[PDB]
DNA sequence: AGACCTGG
DNA sequence: CAGGTCTA
């Protein structure tokens, strides 16, 4: 009982609960999309990974959003680290609010929208996000999850012991730059994106700044924070809009891959007006990406997150 | 337009 | 072959 990941049910005095609908969030639809790889559904219903430097268990109802933390001196979550969880959820950011405005502009959007209520951007962090998308060229999210979690155990600071998992945060510039990383993770699989992410740690350390320089993007304009992020090796036009998009509060910024040309082409007709080719490149993507900011708004990304999630 | 690295 | 990035 006082052993293994929690459930609602199991330990319900060590659950608070943050109000929150189905409609304004889907965990299931969220958690597990490719935003995040950190999240594990321990037991039906229960996602546990790291948030703000700590494990946590979530699980919701119709109108709750239930949340536990494991730090000693078991207990339930404190009113500021709730406020972490609402954070990383944007919850501020209204669902109903901006599936009713691109409904109202796009008839597709409203038709695939009913049936995939509450995917949402999460707030990630810089550093995690900027390396695990580094590990997302050539892979699936089911490959990336893994490359994720062998990095940071075997480079992340080593947080608590549910069952048999050991929780890790995510590793700092400083253990991702450090002598023979590339090799080592090499070893784990993670093929030649292990020398981007030895690469971008310590150019970003060495040459820009440091983490500052990252962090302080988020001030930073979306034009500015892509061409900054564009620098660093590894990372182009696509896992710069990613990180734009999920860790630098740029809602604007949609990330173009051939994925997203299916769905233009079937569900808008969509073909490349500007530049010449008539298939994916760095000319045409940038319209595919200007179409949907033109069609949806501001939040443009946010909104093909949901199309991205009723693609499955 | 290839090369770079591996499981499904 | 896979969400791409880098380079000739
Ligand atoms: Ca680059």
């Amino acid at each position: 009982s006082e052993f293994g990941h929690r459930t609602l049910a199991s330990t319900p005095a060590l659950w608070a609960s943050i109000p929150c609908p189905r409609s304004e969030l889907r965990l299931d639809l969220v958690l597990p999309s490719g935003q995040s790889f950190r999240w594990r559904e321990q037991s039906p219903a229960h996602w546990s990974g790291v948030l703000a430097d700590q494990v946590w268990t979530l699980t919701q109802t119709e109108e709750q959003l239930h949340c536990t933390v494991y730090r000693s001196q078991a207990s339930r979550p404190t009113p500021d680290e709730l406020e972490a969880v609402r954070k990383y959820f944007q919850l501020d950011v209204t669902l109903a609010q901006l599936y009713h405005h691109w409904g109202s502009v796009d008839s597709h959007f409203q038709e695939v929208a009913q049936k995939f209520q509450g995917v949402r951007l999460l707030r990630q962090d810089p550093i995690e996000c900027l390396f695990s998308f580094i590990c997302s060229s050539c892979n699936n999210i089911a490959r990336i999850t893994g490359m994720v979690e062998r990095l940071c155990q075997a480079f992340g600071p080593r947080l608590i012991q549910l069952d048999d998992v050991t929780y890790h945060g995510f590793p700092s510039l400083q253990a991702l730059a450090g002598p023979e990383v590339e090799a080592h993770l090499r070893k784990l699989g993670l093929g030649y994106r292990a020398r981007y992410v030895s690469a971008s740690a310590r150019a970003i350390l060495e040459e820009q700044g440091g983490l500052a320089w990252l962090q302080q993007l988020r001030e930073s304009s979306y034009e500015e924070a892509h061409k900054a992020l564009c620098i660093l090796p590894g990372v182009g036009t696509k896992v710069a809009d990613c990180i734009c998009l999920m860790a630098l509060d740029k809602p604007q910024a949609v990330p173009v891959d051939v994925h997203m040309w299916h769905i233009a082409q079937r569900d808008y007709s969509w073909h490349p007006t500007t530049s010449q080719a008539k298939g994916p490149s760095p000319q045409t993507n940038k319209e595919l990406g200007n179409f949907f900011r033109s069609l949806w708004g501001p939040y443009a990304g946010w909104a093909f997150a949901v199309l991205f999630s009723a693609d499955l």
